[PDB]
DNA sequence: CCCCCCCCTATCGAATCCGTCTAAAGTTA
């Protein structure tokens, strides 16, 4: 997909969609990105994907990353709560707390 | 003429010596 605009036409398109159908139909939507990485300088960071404006899209935003050996869940945007941080866990019977 | 975005890589390079112990066996008028 060469054409940047198009792509950037065809997510606020979508998402547009996407909280329309939600509202209407009393619905929850869960959508899933992928990282990417963002040099300044000499240093790297971490940032999901999909340009700036797809920022605005979503109504709330959570980013998992690893720290050592452990999983942590960050609330980056919400308009109702506060940022925190949460340890969780992937265990045979699935998510789980610790 | 109009309005918005992308991405990690790759190993290197040796140094520095210390600290002594344990005696035994008589001979030939």
């Amino acid at each position: 997909l060469d054409d940047l605009s198009l792509r950037t036409r065809l997510l606020n398109g979508l998402a547009q969609q996407m909280i329309s159908l939600a509202n209407n139909h009393r619905l929850a939507v869960i959508l899933t990105n992928q990282m990417t990485t963002k040099i300044d300088r000499n240093q790297a960071l971490l940032v999901p994907a999909l340009g700036e404006s797809w920022g605005h899209a979503a109504t709330i935003r959570l980013i998992f990353h690893w720290d050592r050996k452990q999983r942590l869940a960050t609330l980056y945007k919400s308009p109702s709560q506060k940022e925190c941080t949460v340890l969780f866990q992937i265990k045979p019977q699935g998510f789980r707390d610790t």
